[PDB]
């Protein structure tokens, strides 16, 4: 309501001087324009009164004068439109940057409960709506509002009898038409509800054609759908009958209302209360009020749509992340060794809080050691990485870095010290070089020599240069699809460029081939060297060579020790 | 072109009598309507010539007569709209059923290369377009075409000088405006291309916020996006300048063209070549031609859109499935025993033809035996089920049922004999009872007693009745979410109701809990009894108890025999 309009006020505020200039051009053009029916009525009565008089010179002067008025009106409109559009574009730009900045500051839990599609609809559609609502739509309502105001005033000035008549007739007709319109909307909802059901059934059955086939139900589904769409046709016929009636009734009413004005006006002329010019003026103003009422109606719908968008954008713009974005301490070179400690950690994902991942999880990972995490569910093991990068906070317990609770540190800084290599790595739809550069604190500051060096160590340089575009080859989803081994080696190149003291590896037991597996293992060994390594082990070789082995069973470290001492225990 | 219009012809053909009646009402209304500027010009000249004459009785008779004309016109419009809408609805209904029927007849390979979203856009949007293109849009172009035709003819009848003048002036202005319009479209594309890039970047980075966080790149992405949207603003300002110029130029040109007609017309009146009424008639017809040109323009855009839709729908309607839908033999009771044979089967999925799944795969599954399929990739093992249900055909080799190549049999029938229980079952968004009933050849013919019986055997009846709605509980995605064990037991209830001689089980090694695992194993044992079972084994108990064990290595049966004889072999 009142604080909503206050937010729309401040939104247009940085552009107040452009919008004021444009409103000034809009007022000038709209009010000068409103004078034409009045002056046309005077000319109509002049021709009527004097049919024997030569009007060539007046006409030539008037048409030369009107040319000049039209050139001015065109210049004023050009300026007004440019000022309005550019004002909106600046507002939408400020909405895009502000909205994107807030979204990326939110905790992972927020993304867990919010769909990417909805956030993109807010960044696309809602920013467009909100931007034009305080500009184009505000100008549109302002013109229509002034033109109904001037029009109605001019109808009463031209003839207080005919204006009072129109004002007594239109409202009852408009009220009845609104009630008929609301009925027609309900018959439309009934049809579109039924059509939505049929389309959802169709979508489900196409999407699960393998299950449909498997049970020999293609013919059944075809007949089911045919029954649903035959019922839609039944509803659509009822709707069509009500729509035909409405268009007939509103059309007749519109025509008869105009006819009544021509008839009452015709009689007022005969009785000398009015001239033909005066009636012409009245009808032009009445028609202009009609259009202006339409304009105010369209302005109200777009204002409500823009306020709807406004509520959705102020929701994210004002959202305070439930986890700090760039806040906390940084450790010095002397104190940062890369030792990690889990102490009585309890955790369940925000989306599935009913499923406990950790239940009193304690694990001590000393500096420069290789600790192999072993256990049943990989969901539990993979969650360790998420908590170490503080994507989430434990429900209970603490995670410490060199004795410091990771909550007391700058999360951006914490993450710069912890590198990761996934079973299935994520590469953005940009060049290989940009993807590798991403590892650096400053990816625009990396040299081609640094990118090439880590690409050699990661055993990635040969397949990259074997691309026609080389390091300029656009990868990701929207680009060139890479093999699992190729994606992993670029992930290792990125890790090497990051150069973290702590490394978290998730071993890929799902897929690896004779050619890739060798060059990936060789690169992973070079990467693992001189770093605190936490590895979700699947390969027997990494478990035997690891300094320690941790058994994760039902979200707790049940057994911990060297691989050999673990075989002789149970 | 010519065969395209021939298809649109036949589309409207079943509704030819409704559409003819509506066109008749459209022609009547449009041609009677076109007479009003002519008759208004005569009345204008009558008032002008006789200002001293009482016209009250003529006006009252004319307004009573026009009331009757308006009541007729309203009735004709109501009928015309109803006939047009209902004709389109019948056409769209025939397009929905025909299109859905063709889609579900297509082989699984088709769905492998076609997105569900695209098929739903063809069933939603394109059926709507095509249906209104031969109805509403055809009527719209027909009215506008007749009204430009009558209008232009009437402009020449009213004044061949002024009509020739307008015809010499509008085309040069229209050509120049088209060239300026095409330029403005290119500046718009440049802006919207840039905006699409920025939005895609935003979508990717929001969608991969975990990777962005992990490398401390939230601030980098925010600044990257801000750079892209600042560049969009630069393009949008250039576009805004060209749009402002175009609206200024087209506005001025429009106004000056009308002014030229008022001036030339004004001079023709002075020289006695025309009357005020005649000029009024001419301007009304000129304005009506203007609107009609707009109407023909809108009709051409919608005709092209509808032809675009038409090409996409005739593509699927005329597509011949690359695998038979409901064609082939059925075996008798005596000859159907449920014995299966794979002979030198070679296969690679249509989407990934570079990856061979089977390379000379041969496996003999005798009637009433339990064969356990064991091996590395589960992708290979799961493909056996797809080939047995003939969702695909082998590239080489044969699959036989009781000595008959499954290609020679009716695939619907073949599938009625082969049941399946997946690790992750598929349940539609309908009642539990409807989901269970799906197993039957006639799911509407199953009794509540039959559904309850299989639900008891499947150990499903207790959790189903423990639902507030019971067997009426809507499950699937759009409904009540069930546990893995609950979904599996309903899958077993459906299998029991199907009562197949052959059963294909995919053992769920991913998830199973102490409570579910017992009741699911008990139900699976009752289901496995007296049937030819092929089980993708993960549980050691099922491999030891199985009649035979088949080792699948690199898409071939490397070792086959009893579990004990297999341990002493390598
Ligand atoms: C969808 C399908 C729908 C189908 C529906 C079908 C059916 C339709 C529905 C309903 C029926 C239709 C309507 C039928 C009735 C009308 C027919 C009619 O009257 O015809 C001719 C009419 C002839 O009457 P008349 O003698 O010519 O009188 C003409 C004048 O209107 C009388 O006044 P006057 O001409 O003598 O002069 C008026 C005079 C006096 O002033 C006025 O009259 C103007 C007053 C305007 C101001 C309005 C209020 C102001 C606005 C807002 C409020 C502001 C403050 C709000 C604060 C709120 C705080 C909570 O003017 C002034 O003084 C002007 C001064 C400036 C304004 C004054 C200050 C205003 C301040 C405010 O009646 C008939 O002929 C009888 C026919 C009866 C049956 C007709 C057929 C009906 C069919 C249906
Ligand atoms: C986006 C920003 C754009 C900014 C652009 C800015 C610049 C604009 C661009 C360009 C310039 C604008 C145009 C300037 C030139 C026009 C100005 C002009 O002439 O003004 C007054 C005009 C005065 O001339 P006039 O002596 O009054 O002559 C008037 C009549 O038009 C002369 O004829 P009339 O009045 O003596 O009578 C005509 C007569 C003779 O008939 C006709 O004239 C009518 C002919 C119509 C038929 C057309 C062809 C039929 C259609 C289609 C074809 C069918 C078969 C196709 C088969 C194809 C097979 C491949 O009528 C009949 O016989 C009627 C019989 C029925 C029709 C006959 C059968 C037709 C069959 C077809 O010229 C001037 O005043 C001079 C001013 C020069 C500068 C003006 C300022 C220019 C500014 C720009
Ligand atoms: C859905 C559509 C609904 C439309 C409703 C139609 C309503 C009918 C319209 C009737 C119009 C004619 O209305 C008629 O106007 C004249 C002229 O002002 C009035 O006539 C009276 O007042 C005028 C002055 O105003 C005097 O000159 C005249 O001598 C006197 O008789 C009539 O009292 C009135 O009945
Ligand atoms: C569908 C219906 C379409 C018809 C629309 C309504 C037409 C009404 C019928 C004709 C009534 C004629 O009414 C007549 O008009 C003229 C012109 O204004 C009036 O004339 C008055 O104004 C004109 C200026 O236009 C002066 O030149 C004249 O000295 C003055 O008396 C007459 O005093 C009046 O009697
Ligand atoms: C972007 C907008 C472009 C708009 C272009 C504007 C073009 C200029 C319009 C000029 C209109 C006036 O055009 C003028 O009309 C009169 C009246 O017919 C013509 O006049 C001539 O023919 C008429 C008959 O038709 C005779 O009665 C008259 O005595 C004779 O001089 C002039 O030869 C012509 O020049
Ligand atoms: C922005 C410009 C707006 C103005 C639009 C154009 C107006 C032109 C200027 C006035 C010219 C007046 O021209 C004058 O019109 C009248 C009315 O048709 C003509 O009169 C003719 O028709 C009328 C019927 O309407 C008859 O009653 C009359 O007997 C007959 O001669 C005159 O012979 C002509 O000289």
């Amino acid at each position: 309501g009142l604080p909503e309009a206050r937010k729309l006020l401040g939104l247009a505020y940085p552009e107040r001087r452009r919008l004021a200039a444009a409103v000034g051009f809009l007022t000038m053009s709209s009010v000068i324009s409103m004078s034409a029916p009045f002056f046309l009525g005077k000319i109509i009565d002049v021709i009527y009164t004097n049919p024997t008089v030569d009007y060539s010179d007046n006409l030539t002067r008037l048409c030369l004068g009107l040319s000049a008025v039209f050139l001015c009106g065109a210049a004023a409109n050009a300026i007004r439109v440019y000022l309005m559009q550019t004002s909106g574009q600046r507002i939408v730009n400020r909405l895009r940057t502000s909205l994107f900045s807030s979204i990326l500051r939110q905790e992972v839990a927020f993304f867990d409960k919010t769909r990417t599609g909805e956030l993109i609809n807010r960044l696309s559609s809602d920013t467009a709506l909100l931007g034009r609502s305080v500009t184009e739509n505000l100008s549109d309502g302002l013109r229509a509002g002034a033109q109904a105001s001037v029009g109605i005033s001019m109808m009463f000035f031209v003839s207080p009898n005919l204006a009072t008549f129109v004002l007594s007739v239109v409202p009852p007709v408009s009220i009845i038409a609104v009630i008929y319109g609301r009925y027609l909307r309900k018959l439309t909802k009934v049809t579109q509800d039924s059509l939505a059901q049929a389309t959802q059934l169709a979508e489900e059955r196409i999407g699960n054609v393998r299950t449909v086939r498997a049970f020999g139900k293609e013919m059944t589904e075809i007949e089911k759908y045919a029954s649903k769409v035959d019922h839609v046709m039944q509803l659509a016929r009822k709707e069509a009958f009500a729509r035909a009636g409405f268009f007939g009734a509103t059309g007749l009413s519109g025509n008869l209302i105009v006819l009544s004005v021509l008839y009452k006006g015709g009689l007022l002329m005969g009785s000398a209360h009015m001239t033909v010019g005066e009636l012409s003026s009245f009808l032009m103003y009445a028609f202009w009020v009609g259009i202006s009422i339409g304009g105010l109606s369209s302005f109200y719908s777009e204002l409500m749509k823009g306020l709807g968008a406004g509520g959705r954008l102020w929701e994210l713009l004002e959202r305070e992340p439930k986890l700090p974005f760039n806040e906390g301490v940084i450790l010095n070179e002397k104190s940062f060794q890369g030792a990690l400690e889990f102490k009585n950690v309890h955790f369940a994902y925000p989306a599935r809080p009913e499923v406990p991942i950790f239940q009193d999880f304690s694990l001590s990972i000393p500096s420069g050691s290789v600790t192999a995490l072993v256990g049943p569910s990989g969901s539990g093991k993979s969650t360790v990485l998420s908590l170490l990068l503080r994507l989430y906070d434990p429900a209970s317990g603490t995670i410490s870095l060199d004795g410091h609770d990771i909550r007391q540190l700058n999360p951006v800084w914490l993450r710069s010290k912890i590198g990761t290599v996934s079973q299935e790595p994520i590469l953005f739809s940009c060049s290989i070089a940009e993807n590798i550069a991403y590892g650096a604190d400053d990816p625009s500051s990396v040299t081609a020599e640094e990118i090439q060096r880590v690409a050699e160590v990661a055993n990635a340089v040969a397949f990259i240069r074997n691309f026609p575009q080389g390091f300029n080859t656009v990868v990701g989803e929207k680009g060139v699809l890479l093999s699992g081994g190729q994606k992993q080696r670029i992930a290792i190149a990125r890790a090497l460029l990051k150069n973290p003291k702590i490394l978290l590896l998730d071993e890929a037991t799902s897929a690896l081939d004779a050619e890739n597996e060798y060059l990936v293992q060789e690169a992973l060994d070079r990467l693992m060297d001189g770093r605190t390594v936490l590895v979700i082990a699947h390969r027997l070789s990494t478990i035997k060579n690891a300094n320690m082995v941790a058994v994760l069973d039902q979200g707790k470290i049940t057994e911990y020790g060297k691989h050999e001492e673990l075989l002789s225990k149970p």
